[PDB]
């Protein structure tokens, strides 16, 4: 029962039935989220170090952490289940909203179709028969000082006769604002149809123009394909022993969370330290239709709602081709029963083509080996949307974090005629408005051991017409160290490069401090004003390089509360501190910003677009190290 | 014959003799390129129609181009091989220089280590019996007005044990110059080894700490693998007829040239036009060490050697997993005769991993496709360097350019104890000069027609505090069009996005022109100074994008003649044209600039460094196009 594990149905129980026991009183606790804490970097370090060394391990408590409300006041406990005890119970501060969960989320969305007020704006609809009403309830975002949970029903219409009609392609007018808690109407708001942000009454609804994806209701023909099939004959080449993989020089372990999805740990390749925590960290989905309710579609998928929570059964459609091994998350219902989610992380190899290959001219003898790769892989299902997140190494010792957005685009009313210049139409009568996806990525390193310092390098011209470069050719690089917490400027016309060095651990070829480099290409980050509650919620996703100093239970790039957030709690707070960072333990916070102009080609169902981050080794071995990978021949 | 079809021997063999007889005297006619030109693009359109509609085919003569020299002169010369006679034979002005060509290199690599006057510097390193000389001859490149072909012969150590011996593991201090075609001595060149510029008389050679990367040397113990195989049961999705390819809706022909390896003309997806002819156009790989001999490596690969002349059989191999279909390249040798270049392109499918996902939260009913891609690749060793070229196409109308840069590094002497801040040292004696890859793409667009307009796209943000935007968070997208020749500025934080539309074609949901994005990062252009021959020689190294007015044979970036250049004759002077590029037929020069920073997992040969650009349809259809691919089930 190793000290990285992911929750047991045993301690989630644990840990909402010492809750239901220390609550007094005929409101019960009303469960909203249960995971394990990551045990204390310092203590698991030792630990490691003794299980590498066959020392006699030492003692981690096991800890969990439950976010729960009795009636309207949210609690966050922390947990001891190695010794059966509540260490902290506290009623958070106003303002301070917990996560969304499935089953207020149902509840909310069953009431959306059936309250008074709701089914009476439906019958102005006039609707045939052979036309239902669809909810999609959201979170509500934030646009005001609001200290109740609401949710934001955005309301839609499907054809009566298919279960899998998409909604999506055809969006109503009105949307309805409960408290969640509580389940009250709180108001009805009107969305703009138009080009401007004029509304209307409720009018009868005239077209039902819906664009289906589903095979039986698309009407496409299918063109065929003939069969691709992988195998490996042998079995795989990785082991799985716990949750620890070992595969190709790369050992470290990939634990399911509730909110990342799953987190990697203890990074080595070689034998050597590579990075200690690999996570996404955070996602925010800021729209740009700036009229409302639209303006507070804001999203923190991550935090408002948890990757594992929305993970996808990967075991039973064929999401990874080849020899695949599974493992399952597990989250809280509101009563506080574990809930299986099974599958959500698969483990399996594919070829990533050639790795590198050279042909002496003279004699036409090849050296050539294939990039085998694995991959850990789990997909959300947000609403809408689908992301699917992948984590990719290689034989050269290379880290890819390499993300697909597909599903469905979050879609807005359309009248006849009507464009909009913050919004591309996508079906007869539905507009798709410009969004961005913006990404947080934590990377903990740990690079050749555990001091290291996080510095960027400039490629730049030398100065012209010196006895040096008389030919004005030479460039040269310049390095900069981060010396404390902050952000670092993007760059590309430098050919910017971000590193985390090892100033104690010299390369004996290059003569400089071995380094991982991360090879991510220059985005625009956040495109709401910078006065807007989006950029105070959001501070990472206006720089791409992020560095704070190492604490334990700092996770979250936006804060540990996002729901309805008023300000952001992680690193606008933590990048601001004012400490030393250099040789030490900085952590990484890379933001992937997403820019996305929707297209038609994006409707029903949209292709995948691929997002990339790569880790590699700069400097940290001696020489190539995949000439242990067997020729292709 | 079909027009677009590949040189082949009868007519490769015919240009020559042609040559030979109208040649008297007895200097006799010395080979450089032959090679088939494109058919005129008019005719062509009007032919390809024709072929399509079973009208009579026009008339179009099979025509191929000569480069060869009569002693010193150098001559361009056109011939109609359908009908075998000389069209124009063109001596050509003082200063233009030929492309090298294989026969003419073995003949100066041999005499690099022959010659008395090399044989006396060698003599003085005082070498001992397990070490050989190696020589790697190398286009002059431009430091000064000069006419004459020179050849810099780069001069290196290996182990004589074995003919596969790493030589850039050991480069020396002395270069000999040679006159190409006369095989004079012209001088022998000094290298430096320490920081700085300072250079010695030939010293004795001390030690011999190669680095090795073959196999049978490189004293690695391999790490097993388990079997990972692709197999296609019942044969390919893909057919060829003759150069003419179909796969999944696409149709195009892929033809091997000596210059670019391949092309791809007449690109249709599900019947519509895409783009008339897409190639890798040139490439540049200016060097940045400020020194001589080192200021002045600056190739221009594909203008100075050609992609198809330096191509790899593949077959071999096996480079490409699957089912593959080859195609081969012929050159000229120096005496006129054909040479067969079998398998320089492989054609095949694979799996690209998940095209869509949308599971329906309610119902937990997943539709999802697998990404089938299909390949065309070729491999170019040219020196030390590969570069692996792919294009790749898949279900939803994109096409993806994708290169890989892997072989060996071109190293630079080291003496012991320096370092350098313009290269990085990959071994004990052995520096990697810093240097960029500099690649133009010729994307000659037809996009649902022959009249096209290209433009570009910025992200930006909606006025704060407005009615219409009150809480500051919208944003909205701006259109430029293009209508001059000329380059667009890269601008990564507005989003930009190149397209290239059809201003006549709408389409029916988004209201606006039918397009086609260009996808592709911002990077740093050309490191060196604009006051440098490398700046005057390669304008399209410069921009990321550029736009000329369609002409015949008009195909390469920097011109026609690249060896030893006094200036640019392609984009330089083409994209300066006073002219009118809207609606009409623009022509498209993506640069995907590689600054490469080289690193000590480089090197003894380097893992694979991936780059790429993609087209994509933007509102060309009027929903996702992969609608019609079956479920992966
Ligand atoms: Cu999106
Ligand atoms: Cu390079």
């Amino acid at each position: 029962v190793h000290p990285y594990d992911p929750i047991s149905d045993a301690e989630l129980q644990l840990t909402s039935q010492l809750i239901k026991d220390a609550t007094k009183g005929p409101e019960r606790p009303h469960f909203i989220q249960i995971d394990r804490l990551d045990p204390p970097k310092k203590d698991m370090i030792r630990y490691l170090e003794a299980e590498r060394t066959g020392k006699p391990l030492p003692h981690i408590s096991r800890m969990t952490y439950v976010y729960y409300y009795i009636g309207l006041d949210f609690y966050k406990a922390l947990v001891n289940v190695s010794y059966g005890h509540i260490i902290t119970n506290q009623k958070q501060p106003k303002g301070v909203i917990g996560p969304l969960i499935a089953e207020d989320i149902q509840e909310i969305e069953e009431l959306a179709t059936t309250h008074p007020i709701v089914k009476a704006e439906i019958e102005k609809l006039k609707l045939p028969p052979h036309v239902r009403v669809v909810c999609d309830p959201w979170m509500n975002g934030t646009d005001s000082k609001e200290d109740r949970m609401l949710i934001q029903c955005y309301m839609y219409l499907a054809s009566a006769a298919h279960p899998e009609s998409n909604h999506y392609s055809l969006p109503l007018k009105f949307s309805p604002v409960f408290e969640c808690l509580t389940k009250k109407f709180v108001r009805m708001d009107y969305l703009p149809g138009g080009a401007d942000e004029t509304v209307t009454e409720t009018q009868a609804w005239d077209e039902f123009p819906f664009v289906e994806y589903h095979p039986d209701l698309n009407g496409e023909t299918i063109v065929p394909l003939k069969p691709l099939i992988v195998q490996q004959p042998e079995g795989p080449s990785f082991n799985v022993d716990g949750h620890k993989i070992s595969w190709q020089g790369w050992e470290f372990f990939v634990i399911p969370t509730v909110r990342e999805g799953f987190a990697i740990y203890d990074i080595h390749f070689k034998g050597r330290s590579v990075v200690y925590r690999l996570s996404l960290s955070e996602m925010t989905v800021p729209y740009g239709d700036p009229r409302a309710p639209f303006h507070r579609k804001q999203a923190f998928d991550l935090g408002d709602c948890g990757f594992g929570a929305t993970g996808n059964s990967l075991a039973l459609g064929c999401d990874c081709l080849g020899v695949i091994k599974y493992m399952d998350c597990r989250r809280v219902n509101t009563n506080g029963d574990s809930v299986l989610i099974p599958n959500t992380v698969c483990l399996h190899e594919q070829d990533g083509g050639l790795l590198y290959k050279h042909t002496n001219y003279r004699t036409n003898v090849p050296v050539i080996a294939r990039r085998r790769e694995f991959v850990v892989q789990t997909i959300a299902t947000v609403a809408n949307y689908e992301y699917m997140l992948n984590i990719i190494f290689d034989q050269a010792g290379e880290i890819r974090i390499h993300v697909r957005a597909t599903g469905i685009l979050s879609t807005m009313p359309l009248d006849k005629d009507v464009t909009v210049p913050w919004g591309t139409n996508v079906g007869p009568r539905v507009m798709a408005a410009y969004h961005q996806h913006m990404l947080s990525f934590r990377i903990d390193p740990a690079v050749d051991g555990y001091e290291n310092t996080v510095v960027f390098d400039d490629v730049i011209r030398m100065e012209k017409n010196t006895k040096l470069n008389p030919y004005n050719v030479g460039f040269v690089t310049e390095r900069t160290v981060v010396e404390k917490p902050g952000y670092v400027e993007q760059s590309p016309f430098t050919n910017r490069s971000y590193k985390i060095i090892n100033e104690n651990k010299i390369n004996p070829i290059s003569k400089k401090p071995v380094a991982y480099k991360i090879m991510m290409p220059a985005r625009q980050m956040l495109l709401a004003d910078e006065d807007s509650y989006n950029n105070k919620r959001a501070q990472f996703a206006t720089q791409q390089v992020w560095v704070t100093k190492y604490r334990d239970n700092e996770l979250y790039a936006a804060g540990e509360f996002t729901n309805q957030s008023q300000t952001d709690t992680g690193l606008g707070v933590w990048a601001r501190r004012d400490e030393n960072v250099r040789n030490d333990n900085p952590v990484v916070w890379a933001t992937l910003g997403f820019t996305h102009i929707p297209r038609v080609e994006d409707f029903p169902v949209m292709p995948v677009e691929a997002h990339e981050i790569a880790l590699v080794p700069f400097g940290f071995f001696d020489k190539n190290p995949a000439l242990s990978v067997p020729q292709s021949t």
